[PDB]
């Protein structure tokens, strides 16, 4: 099943589109990798527990760029945007980031 | 284990909306494929309008305000890939919002 796409489909059809979500893949970080990222500096050295990794499309550059400062200005998210692209055929940018959120959310278990 | 649909609620909610708003914040967003038997009995069952579903979200969530809710509700009805299944709402009246939880499910596409 491609999750990744159900998840951002899903996701676009939540009513506000000026950043579309084209996959949104979610993994739970090792404790190492999670400290080995704090220490790289990576997610300003936050403490995180899951990332989502993200291929998206936005109309301008000044969307994706208020995009990429919503996951900034927050004490429990980090992001790393890895690129974007102008895509010509359909008039906007391509892009992708991983964004990180801090550990300790709690569930029954 | 990990707690993913408190996670993918935190991510969705963080992704920035016009005017600095949330109008619906979610709390839980759980996922699930289904069998084909169990898509097929959704499906003759009339749930999501028959179309055969391929994903299920289970929502736990907050509106602002009633208007807000319909919005949300409707986004889902007003598309092919979409079905959802409102299964109820309360106003809190501490905080003045409603909470309310849904099912919406995805096609195949
Ligand atoms: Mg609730």
């Amino acid at each position: 099943v491609p999750w990744s796409q159900y998840l951002a489909a899903f996701i676009n059809q939540i009513p506000r589109l000026e950043v579309a979500l084209r996959s949104v893949s979610a993994r739970a970080l090792s404790e190492e990798e999670a400290a080995r990222l704090a220490q790289e500096g990576t997610y300003d050295g936050k403490r995180i527990r899951v990332e989502f990794a993200l291929q998206g499309e936005a109309l301008s550059r000044e969307a994706l760029v208020r995009f990429i400062r919503a996951f900034e200005t927050s004490p429990r998210f980090g992001i790393e945007f890895q690129g974007a692209s102008l895509d010509e055929g359909r008039g906007l940018y391509t892009f992708s980031a991983r964004v990180g959120v801090t550990g300790g959310e709690s569930g029954a278990r």
